[PDB]
């Protein structure tokens, strides 16, 4: 159920759940939602869709 | 860091994910920051910023 997209740039994973890619890498993408990183009031943090989520 | 409300429940389906309920204000982390999740050659799988892949 994927497509195969390009990286653009090098990226350097910050934290464990990251992925380091290198320039011109191609990836797997999923259906291709968009993730928002928030934590919770018990400092939980995760990734949620940005659509589930208002400023 | 800017607090947001969830606009509906979400059930988590990966430990990377977090769950939330309707109307929970929750802090995130970078706004102007959607990431995509990918899977590179060696079927490793992350999180990584969606301006640094092409579609």
């Amino acid at each position: 159920e994927e497509v195969v997209v390009v990286a653009k740039f090098d990226y350097v994973a910050q934290q464990e759940q990251e992925l380091d890619i290198k320039k011109n890498e191609r990836l797997w993408l999923l259906d291709s939602k968009s993730w928002w990183r928030v934590r919770n009031s018990m400092n939980k943090t995760g990734f949620v869709p940005s659509n589930y989520v208002e400023r």
